[PDB]
């Protein structure tokens, strides 16, 4: 039938997408600025179709209660039918592959380590084997998930440890978590992907670091409910811009070209 | 109807896919070894098929003719019914994702530079910006097709060199272009995936390495002829594996822990 505006979900998630300077006297999608925000609009131009931002209602990526079986997040919104198509920094993983549709990747990541500056810490090992410092994760994602499935030995003893911890060391947001790092003195550090990571590096005060290797290496994809006809050209979208090197252009935009301790 | 056997397209090309000691006294998939056809094993044990590894007829991974529109190598026996599956470093592109189906990817390279020790050049403008250093690509592959396509200016000017240099800059083989850097006393450099750039590099004799960031990011994929039934279980077991670690340890198995130069 006609042609209808796409809803879109996505998630509030610097530098992925932010509130715009002067977003309460704004509306639609000019509230909102970022990655994402751009690479929405570049897809959309590209396969033809107009589109609504939207920011996930839950504030959630997307897991499964094993009790109730109930997807949360915007994988949620996807499978609930809530959302046409998720444009975020989605983790391509096995059991979402299992119940929507994603693209090819359009950005690489990592399970990386956040410390404040100076703590003495190197390493996933270094974490697993001392207790002066804290860690965890983000709450409904996949770095979480990583850890809860991991059968190598450094991740499982870290998950035992992470998941009975008190205080918890989980968090509901990358910002909690960035916030929890910069005020703990050295006494918590977050596990987190590589990408937000270094975004964080490169943000004022500037008192946060990047260290040791990534434990793993994914991908975000563009996600779509199920056998959805946006599918195939929201994929063929992505390796354009691939190609074109729209994708790197635009994250040497959002994470290098604006960072603020230093060139 | 009956489960058949699948005949899987690949290519020899190390470390990928290597011709095993005494490989002329074995037969069938015992005369291989390599990245490859350990992968093929293990995504055939997920998928619950047995398989045959047949080696591509033409040696090519695969380019469409401009004149007969007939696509060459490992993408032309899928399009022409010729194999089954394609389990080889295959990179996803736009032209072949609307011809074939791909996995998610199961490795991430870029294009990079391979240099003779020595030779001063540090990144793709070096290489641009002078004359007495040629280079070239592999034909019939995404590596050429990256420069015939870029609209990047350094890259572009590149293109207009390598496309008519005399003698032809162009290699049939990784192998042949590895051993006319090797030959050449630094007057060639060559464009090559950073995946096949750092096997090399812990090859003996050493005498190679690669130089500057790569010039752009994506992944090989598992293919399949467009709509083959194969395509869903074959997409999961990527993930599997990718999850379980099992990628990364095969990449290091041979990559590094066969390494010739050094620890
Ligand atoms: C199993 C795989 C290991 C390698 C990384 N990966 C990816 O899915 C991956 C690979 C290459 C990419 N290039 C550009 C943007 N996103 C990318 C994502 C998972
Ligand atoms: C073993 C470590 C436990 C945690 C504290 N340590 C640090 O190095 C450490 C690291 C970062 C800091 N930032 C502000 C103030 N104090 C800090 C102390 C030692
Ligand atoms: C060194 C570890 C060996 C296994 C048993 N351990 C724990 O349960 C353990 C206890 C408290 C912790 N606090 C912060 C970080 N990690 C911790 C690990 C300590
Ligand atoms: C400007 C360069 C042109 C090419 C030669 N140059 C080298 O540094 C160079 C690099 C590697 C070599 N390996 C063996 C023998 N000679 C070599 C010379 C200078
Ligand atoms: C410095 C370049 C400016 C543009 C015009 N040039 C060429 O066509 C040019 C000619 C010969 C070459 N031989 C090896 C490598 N690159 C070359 C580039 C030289
Ligand atoms: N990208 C992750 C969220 C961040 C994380 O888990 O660290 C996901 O899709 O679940
Ligand atoms: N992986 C490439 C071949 C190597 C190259 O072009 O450098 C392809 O699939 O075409």
């Amino acid at each position: 039938g006609a042609n209808k505006t796409v809803v879109v979900t996505t998630i509030l998630e610097s530098p992925y997408v932010m509130m715009k300077k002067n977003h309460e006297m704004l509306e639609g999608n000019e509230r909102y600025e970022g990655y994402c925000v751009d690479l929405a609009a570049e897809i959309a131009k590209h396969c033809g179709f107009k589109y609504k931002l939207t920011i996930v209602g839950d504030g959630k990526y997307g897991a499964r209660d094993a009790d109730t079986k109930i997807w949360n997040g915007m994988v949620g919104e996807l499978v609930y039918g809530k959302a046409d198509i998720a444009i975020a920094p989605l983790t391509i993983t096995y059991v979402r592959e299992e119940v929507i549709d994603f693209s090819k990747p359009f950005m690489s990541l990592g399970i990386s380590i956040m410390i404040k500056k100076g703590t003495p810490i190197e390493s996933a090992e270094d974490l697993s084997k001392q207790t002066e410092i804290a860690y965890g994760t983000l709450d409904s994602g996949s770095t979480k998930e990583f850890f809860r499935r991991s059968k190598i030995a450094v991740f499982d003893k870290m998950w035992t440890y992470m998941r009975s911890a008190e205080p918890s060391v989980f968090v509901r947001t990358t910002a909690e978590g960035v916030a929890r790092v910069r005020k703990s003195k050295g006494k918590y550090a977050y596990l987190l992907e590589s990408t937000m990571n270094e975004y964080i590096e490169q943000r004022k005060p500037c008192d946060t670091m990047k260290v040791g290797g990534n434990l793993d290496s994914k991908g975000y994809g563009i996600a779509t409910p199920k056998g959805s006809s946006l599918g195939n050209a929201v994929n063929l979208a992505v390796l354009k811009l691939s190609e074109q090197g729209l994708l790197d252009k635009l994250k040497n935009k959002w994470w290098y070209d604006k960072g603020e301790c230093g060139s």
